[PDB]
């Protein structure tokens, strides 16, 4: 049976390689058992300074989210997170902007939309539009990195042309696709 809460499932990995780009963090997601799970639900994080690989730096960076952590993974020099689950949306057009160190990439129902496949200091993106055909939970990832120094992760959402955003968080979060009462 799998947790039913208002977020999505999170897992931590690090390590002492350098993550240069998407790939590199997928191939670290598939490489081993994460060294931390956590709850995700309220999907902005950081920003801190020097590596959120190291010390207490991912706990200060999950912030509420890291009362959810399955253990406090040791350092590393590198390290990311792969976040998947549900969030309600209405049929309707959307576009992320995201605020992030290093890269990420977050796909809806299977379609990427909002990628930086490469490593950068903090910047703010506003990604282009996309469409939900039908209300309901949609299927959501994300990955996040931090190659080092600083980091940040903050993905909010408009659902009217970029005049408000929000924060992705347990009002519309669901780990499984059911409705959470917590
Ligand atoms: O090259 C990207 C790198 O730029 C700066 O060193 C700030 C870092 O947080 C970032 O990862
Ligand atoms: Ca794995
Ligand atoms: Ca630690
Ligand atoms: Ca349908
Ligand atoms: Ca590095
Ligand atoms: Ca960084």
């Amino acid at each position: 049976p799998d947790s039913l809460f208002a977020g999505l499932v999170g897992e931590y990995y690090g390590t002492n390689s350098q993550l240069n780009n998407i790939s590199d963090f997928r191939a670290l997601v598939d490489s081993k058992e994460a060294d931390a799970t956590f709850e995700a639900a309220n999907i902005s994080y950081g920003r801190g300074s020097s590596d959120v690989a190291k010390g207490t730096h991912l706990q200060e960076f999950l912030g509420s989210d890291a009362s959810t952590l399955s253990t406090d993974p040791g350092d590393n020099t590198d390290g990311g997170i792969y976040l998947q689950g549900y969030v309600y949306l209405e049929a309707g057009t959307y576009n992320f902007k995201v605020t992030a160190d290093d890269g990420y990439e977050i796909t809806i129902n299977g379609n990427p939309v909002a990628t930086v496949d490469n490593n950068q200091s903090v910047y703010t993106v506003t990604h282009a539009s996309f469409t939900i055909s039908e209300s309901g939970y949609q299927a959501i990832d994300m990955i996040w990195w931090d190659q080092g120094g600083d980091y940040v992760f903050q993905p909010t959402l408009s659902a009217d042309g970029g005049s408000t955003y929000f924060v992705l968080d347990s009002a519309i979060l669901s780990s499984t696709g059911e409705t959470p009462y917590t």
